[PDB]
């Protein structure tokens, strides 16, 4: 009925892959051209697989351009990068098994890797059979995933079973071509293994030389079709190559005919007649008679008769003319090529075919490189394009590089960079805009760019659009340099070519190209962290939007790869030098919007990076802000309230560093005869007054202060709640309020201010975004809840009425829970208690599921119990709704914990519990017994099993989560007010004065920034090469490479055995 | 501002690894020896990696002992246990691929395992190209952890892009030596893969046999430097070895 | 006895056997190249 729904532009395999032009048919025999009868498909009778080979009969005067239109558009055949024309012997011939195997490996490898068409005679005999058999036992071995297109251009007057293919109407697309030959026809059948058929009519029958004209005119037609590519410089004309196995004089005529149309020829020696003659004619010597751009005519005084007799081996009538044609084909050294089995070891026939085309384009190296790009074969580029003989520059490789970038040829781009391309000269602004202009369509960036330039009505892409998209993919007030830097508006080169091409690579989701560009870059660690941020943020963008296709798991996996690379570079930097690696983490990076590597590693939630030893030691050093590493809590606690002891007993960073340097200067002797980050990571010294303010400014001293102040608050709030909270009466002084409660108001007001400034100092600059990120962590719910609950209690307090006063004191006496439970955050700075408090919140899910199942059993038993004990109307009916509803829930619940109401649920306790029905007196213990089996000795023991199962799994991850949360902890206490808990509110004012007047990083010198970039880059190189040597040295790869060398030994011995024989 | 704190005598890689002597320059052409204009470093245009190759132009009458003092002290170049002098053909020649591969395995393995200097002509043609290519595809394969020191002793009258390397003031340490040859000079360029350059002035231009004297007098100077060791018996004089690939009668004269 | 047993243990690991086998295969390949040179 209607079209079935396939996920278009999301998955690969659509169901389309699984009423005509002129198409004249001469059917009179003098000739009357009618519409064709034979143009469906052929299902060959059971040679393996389901393969329908479309065909078409057509007259000999049909123009080739229409046939190209029929192939490309109507048949849905892809535009090839190569065309292999296989000519040879019509009658069947024998190949030697080694050469046969080498032939059918070479031809199919060339066709599969290049993406080529193979044009042949079509019939079931001669060379066509060898090509068919090659295709058969290369598709039976590896399957049909890269389908090789074989075109059979045959004649209609010879093919068997014509009546089978004929139908006057339309719809011949099922056809059943049998293999049993019709008795007494004298004419070949079609080959089962060919993919497409062109059947040439002439009216006549039993005539062989009909398809010779159409073959040539088609081969002309696919030399002016341009190849498919994104660049307009990469679209070359399709190269054709000719392959020869045998034949008479006719193949040599065809060879010389097509050489004059600039088509090279490969002749296979170790085969039959014409190939061996032309080959052994080529095999003698070399001789340039005239210069003539390297011409050959191998006919000295010595070896004319040998060629005369070898031509005279077959055919006497016109030995001179065929010998003339044999010496004519050897004119151009570049055109003709001869493959012999005893030439080389490492040269297969596919290399002979492709190197013949490279030899055909020997004049211009640019054409050779374009062919090498078009085929996507870098071994040829390494072989005979980039040699010691010829030199490449930026100006010559510009077009090739742009083609390599736009068509996702990562290995070529790598190779051009490391040979003679310099990206400082190559990348201009127009090239970069052209790179973003030609994004694929199936990517995530294309909708985003279209939506951005859709608003504000701009028809042409520029770097302001790309900048704004990069800005909104990094939400924490990121500022891309495209929006501000003068080089990216519209000659001197761009500031960072490698970076912005790398950003283009990661935004297009090109894995190999991004890796190639990452390895040749200035800041590997920062780039990797920015990449992972971009990838996983656009992954979530792709996931939650309906008008963008879901490729989210691919983007998360790519983000994970860049996360591993960032950690690897950090690990190598840490192993070389532990101190300067921590300096490397706090560098103020200019190209990443003044943002440091630690902040980039927090923006993208990279737990593996923050959990690394270098980051953890750095966080401990930042926690000990400008203070000696082994200063204990009590020493700080004493010095916090006695600031005269601040100088003698507290050591500092300059003191220990001076001691270490003073020691290390002595070890070299012979044995005989707001500036906290600066003073942490420089050789700066502190006076007297500096090291007072630096002590109070340290996060750890603020933490110790916070703990002491918090203890004071809890004791104060516990006192007022337990001992002295009277009711308000206007008669007494102050309302009879104890000063304690006013001191409590003061401290709660201080906590309120702290939460206000915690809201105000968030990374986004939008009040909604501040609030949204403020309610990300679950502590702030408890904070604002407890503070709101407190303010409501104190508002209700003053009214002088017993009911709402009771409400006031109850609300305070329950708020103590939340203020005390809030202590667990100050307990979570510990190495041991911290991870445990993460493990608890991960077990809350299993507790929630347990309580749901328990609640179902509880309520079932409860309703049954109460119904049986106390009948619904009657003498024993308790006449009260609320106690009934609460009793159903109440008594089953307490009975879990061993509070069995055995006296109560039976006859006894008539006054306390209530008198029970006579039949309830014996039902109640029985129902209790069943309930106690299914609750205590089933569910509770099952809950123990659930917790032990999940504890190991959570144990692995909860530590990393604690490691990651240490950054927020340090950053929180870094920004807290300077002064101590008693005066902390006075300290808070100084932040208000600073704010009304209108950080963990260091700014390095240009020389130091250069030095740090060089050291980081060398560390990245060490990581990259170690990973290559790790992946190469695996046991499976050693065995595989060992197998390849054993095959090389076997081939060498075969050549030795050939040299013997 | 102040010096950044690195853990000295604890970890290996310090940031030091990552206002001159006489240094006469004949620039009149009869000769007036001025202070040199060309002594910074060369950032070659994008052949992989970040490698600044320091260089220096100097007159043909400069004493070799000062050049040794410049290498060992000023450039922070370690005292070698071997010196390989590669002489041969000036014009480009072809090696058979097995012998080519065997050559570039042997030379770099000897240099890496021994801890040696390789002294060559410096230019981008002949045997110097083979030594350069050897260093390139042995450092592209295994990285630069054991850096092979290749010294290019070339002449200043032949090298291309002289105006690129020249600066009257101090501070030429960033320099951008391009690979595209200037049209119609008739003289070679510097090799991208060499680590250090000594450029011999004579005042003249387009003359080849300028660096023959300095080459020998430097090779004399590093036969009397003692090797670094804790023992006073282990400090031997640095051995020099000569390696030949091709040449005319001139290489055989140099050999003898 | 302990020292030599540890040497024979570290040498007889699967990875070391495959690595040494690779070295002997390279020696065979070089010998055949010289045989092919002796033919030509
Ligand atoms: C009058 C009494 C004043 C007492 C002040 C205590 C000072 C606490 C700070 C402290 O000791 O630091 C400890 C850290 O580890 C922790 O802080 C883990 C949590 C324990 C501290 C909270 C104790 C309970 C008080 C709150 C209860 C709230 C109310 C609960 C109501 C139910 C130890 O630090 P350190 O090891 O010596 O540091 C040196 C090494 N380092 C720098 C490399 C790390
Ligand atoms: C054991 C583990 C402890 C766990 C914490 C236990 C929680 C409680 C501890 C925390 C709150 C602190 C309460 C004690 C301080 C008040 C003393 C007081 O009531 O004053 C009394 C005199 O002074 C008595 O010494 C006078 O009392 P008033 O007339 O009412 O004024
Ligand atoms: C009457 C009403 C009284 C209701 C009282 C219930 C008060 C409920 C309090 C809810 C807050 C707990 C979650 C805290 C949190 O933000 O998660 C953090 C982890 O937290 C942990 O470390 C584990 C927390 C377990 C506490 C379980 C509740 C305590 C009940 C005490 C029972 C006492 C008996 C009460 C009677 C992490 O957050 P994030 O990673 O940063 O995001
Ligand atoms: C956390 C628990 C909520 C704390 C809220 C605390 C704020 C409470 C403010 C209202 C207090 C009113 C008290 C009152 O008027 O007492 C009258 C008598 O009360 C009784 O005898 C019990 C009647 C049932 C009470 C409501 C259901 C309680 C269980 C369900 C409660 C849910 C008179
Ligand atoms: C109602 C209120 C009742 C009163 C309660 C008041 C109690 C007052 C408590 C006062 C004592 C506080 C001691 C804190 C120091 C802990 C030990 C320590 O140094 O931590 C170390 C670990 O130690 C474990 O191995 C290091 O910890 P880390 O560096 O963080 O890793
Ligand atoms: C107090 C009364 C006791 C019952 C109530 C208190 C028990 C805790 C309530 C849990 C709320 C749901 C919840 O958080 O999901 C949890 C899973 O559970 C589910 O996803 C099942 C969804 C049905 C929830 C309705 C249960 C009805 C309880 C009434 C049962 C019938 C009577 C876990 O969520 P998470 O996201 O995976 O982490
Ligand atoms: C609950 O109310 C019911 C109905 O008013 C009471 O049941 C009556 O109790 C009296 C006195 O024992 C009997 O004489 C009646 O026969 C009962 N009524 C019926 C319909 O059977 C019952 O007493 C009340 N229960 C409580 C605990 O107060
Ligand atoms: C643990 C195994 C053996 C199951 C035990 C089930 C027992 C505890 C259950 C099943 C039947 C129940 C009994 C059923 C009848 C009576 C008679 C009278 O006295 C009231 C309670 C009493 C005595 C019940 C007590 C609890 C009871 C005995
Ligand atoms: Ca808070």
């Amino acid at each position: 009925f209607t079209p079935l729904y396939d996920g278009g532009d999301s998955s690969h395999v659509h169901l389309n892959k699984f009423s005509r032009r002129e198409c004249i048919r001469f059917v009179p025999k003098c000739t009357t051209k009618h519409p064709t009868n034979a143009y469906g498909e052929i299902d060959f009778e059971g040679y393996g697989g389901q393969k329908r080979a479309p065909y078409l009969r057509m007259s000999h005067d049909t123009d080739a351009n229409l046939v190209i239109t029929l192939m490309l558009k109507r048949w849905n055949l892809e535009i090839p990068n190569l065309v292999i024309s296989v000519t040879g012997g019509a009658k069947s011939f024998v190949l030697k098994p080694r050469l046969r195997e080498m032939f059918r490996r070479g031809l199919i490898k060339a066709a599969k890797t290049t993406g080529a068409w193979i044009i042949t005679g079509g019939t079931n005999t001669g060379v066509m059979k060898h090509v068919g058999e090659a295709v058969k036992e290369q598709q039976l071995m590896f399957g049909s995933d890269t389908q090789v297109n074989v075109i059979g251009i045959a004649t209609w007057g010879i093919v068997d079973k014509q009546s089978d293919l004929i139908s006057e109407k339309n719809g011949k697309y099922p056809a059943l071509y049998s293999m049993e030959p019709t008795p007494g026809h004298q004419g070949a059948m079609l080959d089962p293994n060919h993919s497409h058929f062109f059947l040439v009519d002439d009216g006549t029958e039993g005539k062989y030389g009909v398809e010779i004209g159409m073959r040539s005119r088609i081969e002309e037609a696919i030399m002016k079709v341009k190849t498919d590519s994104r660049s307009e410089a990469g679209s070359i004309g399709v190269p054709v190559v000719l392959l020869v196995l045998e034949g008479g004089p006719n193949t040599v005529a065809t060879m010389y005919e097509l050489i004059k149309k600039k088509v090279p020829a490969v002749v296979i020696d170790g085969s039959g007649r014409a190939a061996s003659v032309v080959g052994f004619a080529y095999n003698h010597t070399i001789k340039r008679n005239v210069d003539g751009q390297t011409i050959n005519v191998i006919d000295p005084q010595y070896e004319d008769e040998v060629r005369a007799k070898v031509v005279e081996v077959f055919g006497a009538k016109g030995a001179d003319k065929t010998y003339s044609m044999i010496k004519d084909v050897l004119e151009d050294e570049k055109m003709i090529s001869v493959y012999s089995l005893d030439g080389e070891i490492s040269q297969d026939i596919d290399l002979a075919i492709l190197k013949a085309l490279l030899k055909a384009n020997r004049s211009s190296p640019v054409a050779q490189l374009n062919l090498a790009l078009a085929w996507n074969r870098i071994d040829l580029a390494k072989s005979d394009i980039f040699t010691e003989e010829q030199q490449w520059t930026t100006e010559t490789l510009s077009a090739a590089m742009l083609t390599a970038l736009l068509d996702d040829k990562a290995e070529f781009a790598e190779l051009f960079l490391q040979n003679g391309l310099s990206m400082r000269e190559f990348l201009s602004l127009d090239i970069l805009c052209k790179l973003y202009a030609e994004v694929p369509g199936n990517t995530t960036i294309k909708p985003l760019l279209q939506k951005e330039m859709g608003k504000r009505q701009v028809k042409t892409i520029d770097m302001d659009v790309v900048g704004e998209v990069i800005e909104e993919l990094m939400g924490d007030m990121f500022e891309s340099y495209y929006r501000k830097d003068g080089h990216y508006f519209g000659i001197d080169p761009l500031p960072t070519p490698y970076l912005d091409v790398f950003l283009w690579a990661v935004l297009c989701n090109r894995r190999e190209l991004a890796r190639v560009l990452w390895e040749a870059g200035r800041e590997p660690m920062a780039a990797a962290l920015m990449a992972s941020r971009l990838l996983k943020r656009m992954a979530s963008r792709a996931q939650e939007d309906n008008t963008i296709t879901d490729i989210s798991s691919d983007l998360y996996d790519h983000a994970r790869l860049f996360e591993e690379r960032a950690v690897g570079v950090l690990d190598e930097c840490f192993n070389e030098n532990e101190t300067l690696s921590q300096t490397l983490l706090v560098r103020e990076l200019d190209h990443y919007s003044r943002m440091t590597a630690l902040e980039l590693a927090v923006s993208a939630e990279s737990q593996d990076f923050i959990a690394h030893t270098s980051c953890q030691v750095l966080l401990t050093r930042l926690w000990m802000g400008t203070m000696a590493m082994n200063t204990r809590w009590w020493k700080v606690l004493v010095c916090l309230y006695l600031p005269v002891l601040i100088f003698p007993i507290i050591y500092f960073v300059p003191d220990e560093q001076h001691e270490r340097q003073a020691a290390e200067r002595e070890h070299q002797k012979s044995l005989n005869q707001d500036d906290s980050m600066e003073v942490i990571m420089r050789n700066k010294k502190l006076g007297f007054c500096d090291r007072i303010m630096h002590f109070y400014s340290a996060p750890f001293s603020k933490f110790v202060g916070n703990v002491v102040g918090y203890l004071a608050f809890i004791f104060l709030y516990a006192y007022v709640v337990l001992f002295n909270f009277p009711r308000f009466d206007p008669a007494k002084t102050l309302g009879g309020i104890h000063p304690t409660e006013i001191v409590l108001y003061f401290w709660v007001f201080t906590i309120l201010i702290e939460e206000i400034r915690q809201l105000a100092a968030k990374p986004p600059k939008y009040i909604k975004d501040k609030v949204s990120v403020y309610f990300s962590d679950t502590w702030n719910f408890v904070d604002i809840f407890s503070l709101t609950v407190f303010i409501i209690a104190i508002i209700l307090r003053f009214f002088t009425n017993s009911r709402i006063f009771t409400a006031s004191r109850i609300i305070l006496s329950l708020d103590i829970i939340f203020f005390i439970v809030r202590s667990l955050q100050i307990f979570s700075v510990n190495r041991l208690l911290g991870p445990k408090l993460v493990m608890i919140q991960k077990m809350m899910q299993d507790l929630a599921q347990f309580i749901i199942i328990l609640a179902v059993f509880t309520i079932a038993y409860g309703i049954a119990l109460h119904a049986v004990m106390f009948p619904s109307p009657g003498i024993y009916a308790r006449n009260n709704t609320w106690v009934t509803i609460t009793s159903v829930v109440q008594y089953p619940y307490w009975q879990m914990y061993g509070e069995l109401f055995l006296d109560e649920i039976q006859g006894e306790k008539p006054k306390e519990f209530g008198e029970v029905d006579p039949d309830g007196r014996w039902l109640s213990p029985l129902l209790l017994a069943i309930y106690m089996v299914f609750t205590n000795i089933l569910l509770l023991n099952l809950l123990i099993a659930i917790f032990n199962y999940t504890f190991e799994r959570v144990q692995e991850d909860s530590d990393k989560v604690w490691k990651f949360q240490r950054y927020d902890l340090v950053q929180e206490y870094h920004s807290r007010p300077v002064f101590a808990p008693p005066l902390v509110l006075l300290g808070h004012i100084l932040i208000f004065i600073r704010w009304v007047w209108r950080t963990m990083k260091i700014g390095l010198s240009p020389a130091e920034m250069e030095q740090m970039d060089n050291w980081e880059f060398q560390a990245a190189e060490m990581y990259i090469h170690q990973q290559q040597q790790k992946n190469s040295g695996t046991l499976e790869e050693r065995v595989r490479a060992l197998g390849d060398r054993v095959d090389c030994i076997n081939s060498q011995l075969n050549r030795v055995l050939d040299s013997m024989s």
